[PDB]
């Protein structure tokens, strides 16, 4: 049970950097976004996935931290992330266990005659800290997959 529902997700101003490579490796790079705004986030950090492969878990994505601040850091800039009408699925546990969440979103979309519209997002509601890793078994990750409206 991934608590699947359709959400009206409002626009978000983010500090971000572009990242190309394995999604798992993004966690080493995300701290640079927080450091650029002196940790002054006004929302949960997330990845916006533009090009991704489910099997290789590698592609092109933006590492995003919601903020009102002007970032100062190499390769950090600001994007106004657009409003999305999105399928929301919530995953509890480590990031390695998340392919089934996407299968559940695809099934839900197919059954409700909704058309998936990348890019999609993983929102780290409860995840690793900059220093403290915490318990990956209790991580809360919200997948937001936009649909055609
Ligand atoms: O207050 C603070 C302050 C500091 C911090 C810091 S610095 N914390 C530490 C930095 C942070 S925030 N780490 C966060 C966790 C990260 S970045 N994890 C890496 C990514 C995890 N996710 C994976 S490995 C899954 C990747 N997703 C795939 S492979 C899609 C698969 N599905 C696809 S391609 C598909 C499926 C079906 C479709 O129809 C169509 C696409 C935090 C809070
Ligand atoms: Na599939
Ligand atoms: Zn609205
Ligand atoms: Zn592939």
């Amino acid at each position: 049970n991934y608590e699947i529902e359709v959400k009206d997700v409002e626009p978000i101003r983010v500090a971000f950097m572009h990242y190309k490579g394995p999604a798992a490796g993004a966690s080493k790079v995300m701290p640079n976004v927080f450091k650029s705004i002196q940790g002054k986030a006004n929302g949960a950090p997330f990845i916006c996935y533009y090009v991704m492969d489910q099997q290789t878990m590698t592609g092109e994505m933006d590492l995003c931290v919601p903020t009102a601040e002007n970032p100062v850091g190499n390769g950090i800039a600001v994007k106004d992330m657009p409003r999305i009408k999105a399928i929301s699925a919530t995953h509890i546990g480590p990031y390695e266990t998340m392919q089934p969440v996407y299968e559940a979103i695809e099934s839900y979309a197919r059954e409700k005659n909704l058309i998936l519209q990348p890019p999609f997002r993983e929102v780290f509601i409860k995840g690793p800290g900059m220093i403290l890793k915490g318990n990956p078994n209790k991580y809360i990750t919200e997948v937001l997959f936009p649909i055609k409206e």
